[PDB]
């Protein structure tokens, strides 16, 4: 699971939209927040019907 | 792997880190319980997510 | 993940052995070092197993 910060996430958000769909976790940290996660959606959705 | 009993990692702790640090997998056993294992964060990540791609 | 640091680690041990047993990851974390995480064996066992044979 890889980090990155705000700037970046933005910044060059096509390329991580490329790493996620290869099927990377990528986090995105932020300055005094929480981080939040990008992740495929299919990936994500199995997740969520496993657990359910 | 090598493998240890509780009071052993409880007073060894440091260098049983160490030793999982330096690339093993270190097996701590509990009288009447489930065996746990100790290994370097990385690995275990790597580990998780391939088994995690496989499964989902 | 639970993250906790190398003393309370070695003063709550038997705890987080308990913590592990039902299925909780534990990462413990030391200054100057890389983190380590305590797993039970039988779901490290089957991580692995499940990345072996994902490539064979």
């Amino acid at each position: 699971m890889q980090s990155i910060n705000f700037r970046t996430a933005r910044g060059n958000l096509s390329e991580v939209l490329n790493n996620v769909e290869a099927g990377e976790e990528v986090e995105i940290t932020r300055r005094g927040r929480e981080p939040a996660v990008i992740v495929s959606k299919a990936t994500f959705e199995a997740y969520k019907k496993a657990a359910l």
